[PDB]
């Protein structure tokens, strides 16, 4: 793992806002893949935006490394910073 990935978790989640469906769904993703991976839960069903869009996100990248995960989803988090401020 590389700690900064989770830095970037604390520091992503004090955004001023919660980001827009797409900035969001990469952090999602990209922080599922980063810690979870094979993702091995259910789809949420009852929701779409808030649960399909963020499953789909994440089994969409199911078989994926931590580490660059971690760096992509801490570059989001870096991309965000400008649009929302960390
Ligand atoms: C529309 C579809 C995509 C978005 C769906 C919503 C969830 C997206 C998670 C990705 C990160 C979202 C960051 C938004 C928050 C900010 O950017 S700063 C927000 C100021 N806003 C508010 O106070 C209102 C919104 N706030 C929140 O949502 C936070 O209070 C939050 C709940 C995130 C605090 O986290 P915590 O209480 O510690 O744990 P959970 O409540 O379990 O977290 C919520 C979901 O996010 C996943 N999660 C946890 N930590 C991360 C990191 N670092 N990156 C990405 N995702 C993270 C949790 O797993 C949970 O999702 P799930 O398990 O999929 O249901």
């Amino acid at each position: 793992s590389q700690a900064e990935f989770d830095k970037a978790a604390e520091e992503v989640k004090h955004l001023k806002t919660k980001p827009a469906d797409e900035e969001m769904l990469f952090i999602y993703s990209h922080y599922k893949q980063a810690t979870v991976g094979d993702i091995n839960t259910e789809r949420p069903g009852m929701l779409d935006f808030k649960g399909k869009a963020k499953w789909d996100a994440w089994n969409e990248l199911k078989g994926t490394s931590k580490e660059d995960a971690m760096k992509a989803y801490i570059d989001k988090v870096e991309e965000l910073k400008k649009k929302y401020g960390i």
